[PDB]
């Protein structure tokens, strides 16, 4: 990271590639931030999807990324393509001189994640990874409790993601449900919960995982469980399935330590259900209210970074922390063995 | 198992060894069943504990098991001694011609469990193992739902035992907190929940476990997590700690299958919290009411068995199913490897 | 094996324990051989099954094996009980001074098989294991071709047992479908085909196996496949399932060597389907006709042995050859690893 | 994959490198499709083989691939060279701006297969892999039955390739019978049957393999067997030998599921021998008739793709599915261990 000069007297310019489902949320976010930011170029290999985006946003349209990169003077290129394409696209963006914002997960394979970080490092350009859930109110209070050491020593952690994805979800596009482009219940659907393991609880020492495809016609897991050991000695598990009858049931985390016990549950870690500490704290009166956000807030940090006003909340190197866990869980489930971190020396 | 003749025209006679804490619950149970059963002999190596039992129950007292066995004409000898003594005591009882009822867990080491079953087999006498929680109302409804196949294919299971045991609990006696005589959070405190894994969900294929002593001054685990794979493909985890702040928090099970989702929680699997099936069933109207029992009910089955009126709900061979899981979890945690079942060919 | 004196001037005396399904075939066999042999004592722990046997055969009845052994002057005690009981019963017979004929498989666990052989050795009494299929006409021609070296070097072997067993088969009795008493598709249903691996092809070096319970509600496998390597370098596989739609389809073996190719198929290795050798042989004209037997013939060898006229076709030591393969296949499937022979040094 | 523009108003142009045995079948195929396609350039490092091709086809001749690539304006470059050369040649073609059609197998080493896909991806050009057997009538009906779910849950699969290749087959050229350029019984001779494992039955979880050179003077296997486990739980084996006495005997597949049992056999999966489903289907009346094709049909799809009329039936990414199985079988046979998929995270 060299010092990069702030961008001062114009809006920040965005280009976007992959005009599908979540691109809608990025369009909305950018619309909100229209005084500080504009979307000037969009790219999709499917003419209709590209048509809809160009008509909605007013941006110029392009049929390939390589062409858009030859033309755009965007500051940042946003990757909202299938997950397994993020690495090659990010590296091409970096090598052409652009900051990159990649949707999660940043890669589907470990060396691809590493290579996208190395390319951004060498270009002296930012790589932002979208982890928009971290700023949720419940997850912020948890993070604050952790930063203050309210739990003392952590002993036990349980994360559950009991959700529902029918066959028609995976059949919506060829990329979905594939190792190369998607990953399964852990790498795609529950990835914002995998993220909590290192971000809230701290460095992981090792994992032991089982995964399976118990019902869907896909090659990735629809169901999995992982035993986790933290370098602090804390132990825990994360359990996920997309096969829950008959709709989404639970997105929860329970954290138990020496001097505190918390559970945040609901369908999406959205309800503080248990909140008990050995000593009270100012933050405790926000607890009913804790129970925009998402992409719009994420974009405020990216904009501030470009203006010299802040630093990335989640850069490529931060993204590697949860990717390395996902890849250790996948190796452990594949080979039936404990896999320890870090993956590389 | 040869046919044994029913006992018809007298009360069933019990002797008991180990006049400590849970012996209180056996005394109460036997007092309840006083028309069908009597306690005629009690044994403890500690004079005071033995004194209290003899004065409460009226039974004759003995200072060693070997002496009591030379004297008593009990039908059944009840073992309420430290866990690691059950095997040698059971085998001595069997070899002297008595049916044995052992408190859980039946043994602390795998070959010791096997040997107590082999000795009872060779004597053609019963070995009952006390699993008094199975007849709890919540756990009975769950079992019934399982027997009816209400879930269809099971996908995902989570068991949590988040309880509290302070140092003074373990320091109460030398045997407690030791591998040889006790075992830890899984083998002692949460053993009635380990029991659910095979009894409710079915045959286990393998486990992967971590355990640790994170706070107590004992050699066994105070905290653990186990990843479980069932032969049906179902996956799950069980998470336990005795370090919960500041008192018992949760004893729960969640079961997710193709056509059903259930959670029974509370501090002791005592509250049906989620109960959703694809088709209704008669058993569904008992659900508020589900939310004596324990030892007294256990004793009714043991009495009925002795009278020819039933068969054991939980004999030594049934007890080996959860013991084999505990021993696989302990081997897996010790060696950091997946351990698959059955343990012996 | 000491020299045992022939039995000359009376019929050979049999006792039988376990008056169930295959005991019918032993009764028939003994009825056939009524001039050389008689059944004088029968034993079953179920009063009705014992009643039926006593009324059919005229033998005296007993309610326990231990009693029958105290009374009978049988030469041989026949074990037609659940498989997992054969070892303890055989050892008791041997230790009481009787020759034993055990139904297959001889044991369900390796050390139990070893112990029954050791006990018969120490008693200087025979242990016969029932492998009645070996004398089938098709299997005899195959064996003869092997003994003559008609194939030259063996290269490739495939055995398929594609059969059908519905849930009601396993539910018929508690012992069925259990590791301890039965074993699964390999150890029970297809055991006469496992037998061919060492008996026809020769010493096995190692196996690699997968097994699963894909549909039945039992703890043993309903489906399996094993990769086999012979010490000669020959390779092969055996594939079994009890889940075949909608009835028994195939019991076959294919053997390929340097100078010969054979397939014997049908539902039960009963049809010579392919029979091609580099040089013709006298045995080749029996080939249409090859395409009593069973228990009656087995009994002729047992009778002849007792009369000094022959030696056992299949004694306990011969039975250990296929048991050791089954146990290596079970260990390999359980642990996901190649298992090499012999099991013990 | 960018959108590539269709080729409309001329024939598609082909160039071919490696004017040996199977190039004959490509010449024939191209002759058939002479109104839509022409072969304009041929390449061989052996002057005579090149002479014969140029005189047969009328194409211009070249002595090196690098020269032909500098000259030809072919749309597609066809690789009919030794297998181990396909990757370097494909990558050179891609980097020079050509679509590539490679003969099977696409590579002999895993990273080489990956690299040829990566190079075609980066060039935005097609990589077709020749799997001409998939459109065989028998294999199409099987595929259709699979797509319709006629079997319900699959339980058991057996593939046998019992064929004959004498020493003179391998001695025909230096490349044959070598790991680097050929592979053995699985990667070369039976590769169209390995292909069925993922294409018909679905994603594979793991394999366990033995291979050997039992008779031929080559370094690759002439004989092998593989135990296979599918992610669905289905199990099976594939058995291959090139040592069959005295000529090709069997190319078969047997598939057993919940509600269907099929066997397609003959010398080359060319005879529907067993075809039994729980419910009839329109496709069932084609069954006698099922019992051009090959390269000519393959070429119709390649031509249609170039004309915008279809997409590849088998592109490089599709080719990686069977290559990854072959490489897992080779690693498993080499190291004597179960090898699980996918190979890369
Ligand atoms: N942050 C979050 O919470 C979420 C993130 N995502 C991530 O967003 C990405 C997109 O997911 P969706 O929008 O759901 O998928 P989608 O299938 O709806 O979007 C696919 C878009 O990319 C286009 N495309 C494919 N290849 C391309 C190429 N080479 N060049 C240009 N465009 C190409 C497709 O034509 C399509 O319009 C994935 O990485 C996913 O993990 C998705 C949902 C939630
Ligand atoms: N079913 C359930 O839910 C429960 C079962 N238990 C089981 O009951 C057993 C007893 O636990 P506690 O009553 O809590 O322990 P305790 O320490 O209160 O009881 C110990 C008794 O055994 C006596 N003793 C020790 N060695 C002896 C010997 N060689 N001969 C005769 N007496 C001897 C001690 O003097 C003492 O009175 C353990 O196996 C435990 O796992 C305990 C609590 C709950
Ligand atoms: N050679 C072959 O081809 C076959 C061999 N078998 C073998 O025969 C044995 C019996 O199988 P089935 O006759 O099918 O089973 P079964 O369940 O029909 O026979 C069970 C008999 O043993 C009795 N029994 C159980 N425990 C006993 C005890 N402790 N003492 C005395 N009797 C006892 C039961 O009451 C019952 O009558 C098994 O080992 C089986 O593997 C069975 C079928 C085929
Ligand atoms: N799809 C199918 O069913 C079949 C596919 N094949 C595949 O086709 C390929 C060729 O096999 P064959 O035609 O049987 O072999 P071959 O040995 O008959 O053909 C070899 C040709 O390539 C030439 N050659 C070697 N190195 C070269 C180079 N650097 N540049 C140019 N030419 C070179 C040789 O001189 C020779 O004419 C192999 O990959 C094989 O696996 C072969 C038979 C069947
Ligand atoms: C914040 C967060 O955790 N986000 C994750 C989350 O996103 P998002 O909230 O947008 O999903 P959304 O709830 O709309 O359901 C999506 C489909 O589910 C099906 N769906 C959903 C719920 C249900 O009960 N049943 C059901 O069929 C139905 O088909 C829906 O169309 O799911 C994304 C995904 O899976 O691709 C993950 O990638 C994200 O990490
Ligand atoms: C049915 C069931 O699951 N039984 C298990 C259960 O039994 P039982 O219910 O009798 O325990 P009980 O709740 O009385 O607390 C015991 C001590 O805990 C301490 N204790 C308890 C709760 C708490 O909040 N804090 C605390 O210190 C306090 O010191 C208590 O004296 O705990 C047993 C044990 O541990 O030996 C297990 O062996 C049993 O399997
Ligand atoms: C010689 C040989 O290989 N013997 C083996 C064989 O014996 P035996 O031939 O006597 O079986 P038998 O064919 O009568 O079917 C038995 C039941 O199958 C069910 N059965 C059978 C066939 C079928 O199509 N469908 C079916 O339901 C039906 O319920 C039948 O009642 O099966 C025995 C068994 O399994 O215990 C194995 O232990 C033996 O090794
Ligand atoms: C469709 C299919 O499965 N194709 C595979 C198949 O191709 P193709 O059908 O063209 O073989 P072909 O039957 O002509 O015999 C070839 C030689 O075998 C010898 N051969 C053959 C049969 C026999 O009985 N004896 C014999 O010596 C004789 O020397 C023959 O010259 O064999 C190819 C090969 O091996 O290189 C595999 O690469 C292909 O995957
Ligand atoms: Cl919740
Ligand atoms: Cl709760
Ligand atoms: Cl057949
Ligand atoms: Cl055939
Ligand atoms: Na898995
Ligand atoms: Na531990
Ligand atoms: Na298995
Ligand atoms: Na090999």
């Amino acid at each position: 990271m060299i010092v990069i000069p702030p961008i001062t007297d114009r809006k920040i310019r965005f280009a976007l590639v992959g005009c599908g489902r979540i691109a809608n949320n990025h369009f909305g976010a950018l619309e909100k931030h229209a005084d500080r930011a504009e979307l000037i170029d969009v790219c999709d290999i499917d003419p209709a999807a590209l048509k809809a985006a160009v008509e909605r946003t007013g941006a110029r349209g392009h049929a390939s990324l390589t062409d858009m990169l030859a033309q755009t003077d965007a500051d940042i290129v946003i990757l909202t393509t299938p997950s397994g394409l993020h690495p090659t696209q990010s590296i091409e963006c970096s090598e052409a001189g652009f900051h990159v914002m990649t949707e999660k997960p940043m890669a589907t394979r470990w060396e691809d994640g590493l290579e996208m970080v190395k390319a951004a490092d060498k270009a002296k350009k930012h790589l932002f990874v979208v982890k928009q859930n971290r700023r949720n109110a419940t997850l912020q209070l948890l993070k604050r409790a952790m930063q203050e050491k309210r739990f003392g020593r952590i002993y036990m952690v349980n994360v559950n993601v009991f959700w529902t994805r029918p066959q028609e979800y995976y059949d919506a596009a060829g990329w979905r449900g594939t190792w190369e482009f998607d990953g399964g219940a852990f790498m795609n659907q529950a990835s914002h919960y995998v993220d909590l393991l290192d971000w809230l609880i701290g460095p992981v020492e090792s994992v032991q995982a089982y995964t399976a495809t118990l019902a869907r016609n896909i090659e990735v897991e629809d169901t999995g469980t992982v035993s986790v050991k933290w370098r602090s000695g804390a132990l825990g598990s994360m359990n996920v399935t997309m096969l829950t009858y008959p709709k989404n049931l639970e997105g929860s985390i329970t954290i138990l330590g020496e001097k505190g016990s918390v559970r945040v549950g609901g369908v999406a870690v959205n309800e503080i259900q248990h909140w008990e500490f050995s000593e009270p704290h100012a933050m405790d009166e926000e607890i009913k209210d804790a129970s925009g956000f998402g992409h719009p807030l994420y974009y405020d940090n990216v904009i501030k970074t470009m203006r010299g006003e802040a630093t990335p909340e989640t850069d490529g190197r931060e993204g590697l922390k949860s990717l390395e866990l996902l890849i250790a869980m996948y190796l452990s489930a594949r080979d039936g063995r404990r896999v320890s971190l870090p993956l590389d020396y």
